[PDB]
């Protein structure tokens, strides 16, 4: 009978792309299904080139995509709208937000699958040492935190040891973690949803500033060559004090054999001050069945099964992943694996989008012009004030007629 073909998460990425192909194996077996999972590369915006080729080609040899939160204006044309295929009571148990998002022109391109947003990851071990009894509210209290454990650090003997890691790298990451600087020195979103281009502004130049400051200083000088795992990498192996990332760094830095094992804790990501707004990133990832699978209707019963509440839950408990479903958050097994998914579910709901909705079709070359004026001026190229400038310039061209 058919053979159902998966493309979705990365085996590059913690244990994502592993435990997808175990669903889809369960799913396979559950139903007398034959099923086939393909991987993919590590980084989302390489992900969208290699699907784009199947896309162009029409190609029926991938029936279901994991795709990602800021893809549904791109990627419509070849998702097959879902919307006949569930009730409305079956839609309403995902969160609305994450559903409009995937809904394009009316058509449902996509089923939640896992949310996702930016938070600061801390060695609480390391700050009770140095005398700090809380993580950091402000980017200068985390700059003055990292200089003071750092200097005691690498004076005990751990020339290993970095105070702040995060996503450097010129890629899709850099504009989730660009955003939340911009968005937390009160600088804006850098396209606002109305379509205003507002990153020219001395808010924005300085949250770039203040990140080209932490280069070398506070963070690797190989930071701009980081994406979420090489980020990881450092932290897990005990080697700094803050990181941001995603939530599903927390079970594996909690898991048997990690170095830092109950020594750390995660809250919301610092901002320039009180007033600033917080700022998390949206991400996360939907489950589409491809416009040009031979299979629909299997493809359905496949992505249902993903995105149910009980596979939701083994991602919780297991991978530390958010569901999008609000029933899970209330469910007893997944908080008191996961407490911190109640302390922090307001920041989760208040995750600030990237400009994928307002740029529509055009999103990744949006994306494309801010990650790498970013990326110049953590390199030093360029201060905040022209890239901002220029940043203005390139997206100005990239919308204008859109
Ligand atoms: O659960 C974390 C996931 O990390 C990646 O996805 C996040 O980071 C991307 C940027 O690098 C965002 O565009 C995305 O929206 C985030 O969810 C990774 O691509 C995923 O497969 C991981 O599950």
């Amino acid at each position: 009978g058919p053979v159902i073909r998966v493309a979705g998460d990365s085996t590059a990425v913690g244990e994502g792309g592993r435990w997808m192909k175990e669903m889809v194996e369960a799913w396979g077996k559950k139903t007398g299904t034959r099923v086939e999972y393909i991987d993919s590369p590590a980084d989302t915006n390489d992900r969208l080139a290699l699907y784009q080729q199947y896309w162009a080609a029409r190609s029926p040899d991938v029936d279901v995509y994991m795709i990602d939160v800021i893809w549904p204006g791109i990627v419509a044309p070849h998702a097959l709208d879902l919307k006949p295929y569930l009730t409305e009571a079956e839609l309403k148990e995902f969160f609305p937000r994450i559903v409009q998002n995937n809904t394009i022109r009316g058509k449902l391109t996509s089923l939640p699958f896992f949310t996702d947003a930016g938070i600061l990851y801390y060695r609480k071990d390391l700050l009770e040492k140095y005398g700090y009894t809380s993580p950091p509210r402000t980017w200068n209290e985390l700059e003055q935190m990292a200089e003071r454990v750092m200097e005691g650090e690498r004076r005990a003997g751990n020339r290993d040891f970095w105070g702040f890691v995060f996503q450097g790298k010129p890629y899709e990451g850099l504009t989730c973690d660009a955003l939340e600087w911009i968005y937390s020195h009160g600088g804006g979103r850098i396209v606002e949803p109305d379509g205003t281009i507002s990153v020219n502004n001395g808010r924005a130049a300085l949250a770039l500033n203040r990140a080209h400051g932490w280069v070398g200083r506070i963070a690797p000088q190989g930071v701009t060559s980081y994406a979420e795992e090489e980020a990881r990498n450092v932290w897990q192996q005990g080697n700094s004090l803050f990181m941001r990332n995603w939530p599903y760094a927390y079970a594996l830095g909690q898991a048997e054999g990690s170095p830092i094992r109950g020594k750390f804790g995660v809250t919301v990501l610092p901002k320039a001050s009180a007033d600033a707004p917080n700022a998390a990133t949206l991400g996360g990832f939907q489950l589409m069945v491809s416009a040009y699978s031979r299979y629909p209707k299997e493809a359905v019963d496949l992505v249902k099964y993903l995105a149910s509440y009980e596979v939701q839950k083994d991602n919780a408990v297991r991978l530390s992943r958010l569901p999008t479903r609000p029933a899970l958050y209330t469910d007893r097994d997944v908080l008191a694996r996961n407490p911190w998914f109640r302390d922090l579910l307001p920041v989760f709901q208040n995750a600030v989008s990237r400009p994928s909705d307002v740029a529509g079709a055009r999103y990744n070359q949006v994306s494309e012009a801010i990650w790498t004026e970013v990326h110049s001026v953590l390199t030093g190229r360029k201060k905040g004030e022209q890239a901002v400038r220029d940043l203005e310039a390139r997206i100005r061209r990239i919308l204008r007629h859109h």
